[PDB]
């Protein structure tokens, strides 16, 4: 009976999100390698730009294919492991054991939004 | 304090966004769907994420670049408004285009519908 509805999901985008990190976690549909303190990480380029400054300028201009990328000694597993999680998830875990290190990786990557 | 546990309300919301940005932008896009000749660049992580029929034709091919034709029964009318979904978690229907819409949906399988 009506001439336009439009629509809003609250949902849609914390769906999206969970997916792309079901992905990341299964290393499907995964297009970049992080190697942290020489470990890997998959992930896909496109977040990995839409969540922090510094890989945005890493990822920018590259070639369309596989892309690795090693962080510097700066950037250690313990404060790293939790940033990938919250850009991925929307969620943050600090314990008094890895405060310094995230702190440092936040600083070092420029995380948005914190 | 021993232990914080964070949640962010807008994070999922900020990320899809910038992912839009790069669509719009065809920066960091990795598939391209042809639908009524039409070009449209996205992310094939996303358009898996979002739909049946693309995780189908995306899981298992090279990593290289991929084009997706949808076929004559996929109209833009009916895609455009979807895929802005996918990207946006808005959808616009009008009376001159839900038929198609509709039928795009059915086709697609687009998921949180």
């Amino acid at each position: 009976s009506m001439s336009v509805a439009a629509y809003e999901s609250s949902v849609h985008s914390t769906n999206v999100l969970l997916s792309l990190n079901d992905q990341r976690k299964k290393d499907v549909l995964c297009d970049v390698t992080i190697f942290v303190e020489g470990q890997r990480f998959r992930a896909h380029r496109s977040v990995l730009a839409a969540c922090s400054s510094y890989f945005h300028s890493r990822i920018v201009g590259q070639a369309d294919g596989e892309l690795n990328i090693t962080l510097p000694e700066e950037v250690t597993v313990k404060g790293f492991e939790p940033l990938i999680q919250f850009a991925y998830t929307a969620k943050l875990i600090l314990s008094k054991e890895n405060v310094d290190e995230v702190c440092k990786c936040v600083e070092f990557l420029s995380v948005h939004n914190i």
